[PDB]
């Protein structure tokens, strides 16, 4: 199943409501576990309060919208969830922690506060960005566990480690691996292995020619490789109003697609992409950060 050059996908509406006290729910980060679907977000409150959650764990996408939603008592900003095999061991990386990426680990990540002490897991700073490293990605290969992120600033950024020394930090320094305008390259990178192709996938969230949100794809054939633009424009996009067969929202923004695995190894089908990300009414106004995000889901047209 090559990647098309053209996407058609079809959508849900909303999947689910904020919880009473929030204003919103964003940044999923969604893996498989034993059968469900295992989901944790960002939350906005009424006022001024960041935080994070996780949805009870669900079997199917009609029951997002009844599953339990559960605070965590330690905020995850921008999460991203996964399990670390070599160690056994699952891993919840963020930001806005004591140094500009950390995680923690647990070995039930069904359990919101079951997380362990906060753990550095990227010290470095980058030049020309307000807000500094933001909205990393996680993934491994054979060798080498690797850290993508953005910095609202057109750039995207990569470090690695050998995997024996995972979970831990990356250091302080990265390289830049694609620059183009803000607006381009924004924010909420993800990097994929597709499965059965020797191919990675990295989609990028981009700013339209109205403020529009869409996805930006690119490939590469190793992690530390150079990255191909594979979809990247707003008129053709990898995911954006242009394609999305969503009519609930315009912003097609940043979310995650759904996993083969939970594993650091970040496999996805590609003769089954489906896109859970984070849309609003497109009549919603005001403030940035009380906008009403809300999950939904594009399923890949075949
Ligand atoms: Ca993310």
């Amino acid at each position: 199943c090559e990647l098309p050059s053209t996407y058609r996908w079809t959508s849900t509406g909303a999947l689910a409501q904020p919880r009473s006290g929030w204003v919103s729910l964003k940044d999923f980060t969604v893996v498989p576990y034993n059968g469900q679907h295992l989901v944790y977000a960002t939350t906005h409150d009424t006022g001024t309060r960041w935080g994070s959650m996780n949805f009870e764990p669900f079997g199917d996408w009609s029951q997002m919208a009844t599953a339990r939603q559960n605070a965590m008592n330690s905020p995850t900003v921008a999460p991203t969830l996964f399990y670390f095999a070599p160690k056994d061991i699952w891993v919840l990386a963020y930001q806005w922690g004591g140094s500009a990426f950390s995680y923690r680990t647990s070995h039930d990540p069904t359990d919101p506060n079951g997380w362990s002490s906060e753990q550095v897991l990227f010290s470095g700073s980058i030049a020309d960005s307000a807000t500094g490293p933001i909205d990393q990605t996680l993934i491994g290969d054979d060798t080498h566990m690797y850290l993508f992120f953005a910095g609202d600033n057109g750039k995207i950024y990569r470090a690695s480690m050998p995997i024996g020394d995972f979970p831990g930090s990356f250091g302080s320094t990265a390289t830049v691996v694609m620059s183009d305008t803000r607006n381009n390259l924004f924010e909420a990178p993800q990097v994929y292995k597709l499965q059965g192709q020797n191919r990675y996938l990295m989609i990028v969230e981009a700013i339209g020619a109205q403020g529009q949100r869409y996805f930006r794809s690119f490939t590469a054939t190793s992690l530390d490789g150079e990255w191909t633009p594979q979809a990247t424009s707003e008129s053709n996009p990898f995911a954006g109003k242009a394609n999305s067969g969503a009519t609930w929202t315009d912003d097609i923004s940043h979310g995650e697609l759904i996993r083969t695995t939970a594993d650091q190894t970040m496999t996805v089908d590609p003769c089954n992409l489906q896109l859970l990300y984070q849309g609003r009414d497109p009549g919603s106004g005001g403030t940035y950060d009380l906008l009403p995000y809300r999950p939904g889901l594009l399923t890949l047209q075949r």
